[PDB]
């Protein structure tokens, strides 16, 4: 599913990411834009041979099992294909684990390079939330 901006803001809020570990909702929506362009089906292979899945591009090296990433963990205990559904519940609970991880949203290279330091409120401006 390709989400609209506010539609995802609203799903992200209902699943409890708004200020989760102190990250306002616009951080999460910005991260999603520059990771998947809001597309639950987005997949991208990494140079290390892992793959990133879903609206938040969660990788198979650490967080999920895709049956082809050697020597990988699945710390969120799920198939990576769960991360591609239109129900974003798996991506969101997994994202909670990742972000509690020690490095915050720096774990998302797009957030760090494109969202951090920026006016992330603009990503939800105009949404009914």
């Amino acid at each position: 599913k390709v989400f609209g901006r506010c539609e995802l803001a609203a799903a992200m809020k209902r699943h409890g990411l708004d200020n989760y570990r102190g990250y306002s909702l616009g951080n999460w929506v910005c991260a999603a834009k520059f990771e998947s362009n809001f597309n639950t089906q987005a997949t991208n292979r990494n140079t290390d041979g892992s793959t990133d899945y879903g609206i938040l591009q969660i990788n198979s090296r650490w967080w999920c099992n895709d049956g082809r990433t050697p020597g990988s963990r699945n710390l969120c205990n799920i198939p990576c294909s769960a991360l591609l559904s239109s129900d974003i519940t798996a991506s969101v609970n997994c994202a909670k684990k990742i972000v509690s991880d020690g490095n915050g949203m720096n774990a998302w290279v797009a957030w760090r390079n494109r969202c951090k330091g920026t006016d992330v409120q603009a990503w939800i401006r105009g949404c009914r939330l």
